[PDB]
């Protein structure tokens, strides 16, 4: 099996291992990528994997250990991609990776480019599986850049500073984030600050995220009209899959405009 850090890392995995070998996740969905530990049986499968797909040191603390003790041949970090690191955006670069349909894209190639050496006999279905991973992904770019347009010029909050690369390709205006450190809370001041700039530029949305109760997000937005929305930017919801991808940013496109649609 694939083995991948995180679900939409594994939903990545899945479109171009797809019929050629199992994917798993090792977050579970409701944990954060920022605050977690490796269960004790996950050395085990991380060493029997045919392949781990993870994004990097300065994202998950918890993979960089056992990482370290497999073959290169036989693991992808996708921040250190000669194709990703010019597609950093920011010595400090968000990490979010996932989120950018142009680093999937390398990811996919790195992926395939793997699996192929680690399996020749299944080279013909890991090419296709490219191909159609590309055509999905390109329908998806087009359908949510659609759908996210008219949201153009409507200010917002996220919780924490998760979805940048999102938002740079499909043209959203965020007034900011709660948090960097979504475990780390706001400061009665940020808070106020928020509040504040709520207020003043006249903000659509606040959103919170699964992984974290939404109280704080509640409380800034206490006696204002601004809608309050969720994110969710490790697709706890999609299940893993051929398609797994697309509905991931389909459905991430759809909760921005479940709460931005109006008035
Ligand atoms: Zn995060
Ligand atoms: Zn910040």
């Amino acid at each position: 099996a694939v083995v991948a850090s995180l679900k939409p890392v594994g939903f990545i995995a899945s479109a171009i291992a797809d019929g050629v070998t199992e994917t798993e996740v090792l977050l579970p969905d409701g944990a954060s990528e920022h605050d977690y530990s490796l269960r004790p049986s996950d050395v085990k499968r991380l060493q029997n994997a045919d392949l781990v797909v993870w994004v990097g040191p300065e994202m998950e603390a918890f993979m960089q250990k056992p990482v370290s003790k497999l073959p290169g041949a036989k693991q992808v970090t996708i921040a250190q991609l000669e194709d990703v690191k010019p597609l950093l955006m920011k010595g400090d670069f968000n990490m979010h990776l996932w989120l950018s349909p142009e680093i999937a894209r390398a990811t996919a190639v790195a992926i395939h480019g793997k699996l192929v050496e680690l399996m020749p006999q299944s080279r013909a279905k890991l090419d296709a599986n490219l191909k159609d991973f590309e055509a999905q992904l390109a329908s998806t770019e087009t359908q949510v850049g659609n759908e996210l347009a008219p949201l153009k010029g409507k200010g917002y909050f996220v919780f924490h500073d998760a979805y940048g690369y999102f938002e740079k390709q499909f043209g959203l205006t965020p007034l900011g984030h709660f948090t960097v450190n979504p475990e780390i809370q706001p400061g009665a001041q940020r808070l106020h600050e928020i509040r504040t700039q709520l207020v003043e530029q006249k903000a659509t949305c606040v959103f919170a995220e699964p992984q974290f109760r939404p109280a704080v997000v509640e409380s800034v937005a206490r006696g204002t009209s601004v809608r309050m929305g969720t994110l969710d930017p490790l697709g706890t919801n999609i299940k893993l899959g051929k398609t797994s991808y697309s509905e991931f940013l389909s459905q991430l496109a759809n909760q921005y405009a479940s709460c931005l649609k109006g008035d």
